[PDB]
């Protein structure tokens, strides 16, 4: 289904990276955040729903998902309940190019999304199809 | 042209909300920044071009884009060189109901890319067509 994202946290140089997935795409968004938190989460789910027609999102911690603040956000948004290896891959290549390690992490989601269809290519089709 | 954006920031509540525009099609996206810098552009061009097909940024203060650090990621992404106003009219109507502005600004953002087709909606078929 195109309404279908999961949402993991990855930890790298001390920090946390949220990386979300379009399932059926394979298309990338992610943030460094400090610090693994329900707000943090919240906010983030909060910002994809504004951009995509998020229906349910999964996670391979489901913990991650039972604080207050990420109910009301899933609440509000009307959400329901590899790739991230290949991302560290990507994010390993590019490290010594960029100081900070966020600016490494967009680096690597603009080279996964664009590589080749590409995964930004096939999120826009998907979902442009289905409506 | 598909690949065309605008970029602006807007103040708030001593806050900077960093506002894109997909013109063809309306569509948005923002953030709250701590402060006017390149460094937060340059930052938010970088996780912009990941995610659509950036080829050509407007702004109604071309100051804005002359930083290294802009330039540097312009160069990286291969970027070449009213709404607003609606978007702080939805914030102003939900402020009140989040704590924080940068969750208001998200909640407005939500609002209006799903508001009635919608620009969500546009922004996807427009690229899924140009491809
Ligand atoms: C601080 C807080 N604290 C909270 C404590 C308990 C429950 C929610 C929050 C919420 C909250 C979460 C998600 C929402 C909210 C909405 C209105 C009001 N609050 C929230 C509509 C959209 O989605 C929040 C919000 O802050 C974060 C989004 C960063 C967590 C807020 O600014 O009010
Ligand atoms: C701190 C800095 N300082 C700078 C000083 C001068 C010029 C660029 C920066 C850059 C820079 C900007 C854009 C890029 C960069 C890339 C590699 C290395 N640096 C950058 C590839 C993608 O786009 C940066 C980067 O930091 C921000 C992105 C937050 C500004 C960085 O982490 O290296």
């Amino acid at each position: 289904s195109p309404g279908i994202w999961q949402l993991d946290c990855t930890h790298l140089e001390g920090k946390v990276i949220l990386v979300a997935v379009h399932v059926a795409s394979g298309y990338i968004e992610a943030e460094v955040i400090p610090a693994e938190t329900g707000q943090e989460t919240a906010y983030f789910l909060l910002k994809l729903a504004g951009r995509w027609p998020v229906k349910t999102v999964h996670t391979d911690n489901g913990s991650n998902f039972t604080s207050t603040t990420v109910k009301a956000a899933c609440w509000w948004a009307g959400i329901k309940q590899s790739m991230n290896k290949e991302l560290k891959k990507i994010i390993g290549q590019v490290r010594d190019q960029a100081e900070h390690l966020k600016t490494a992490v967009q680096m690597a989601v603009f080279i996964h999304n664009h590589k080749r269809y590409s995964a930004g290519e096939r999120i826009v089709d998907i979902i442009a199809t289905d409506i």
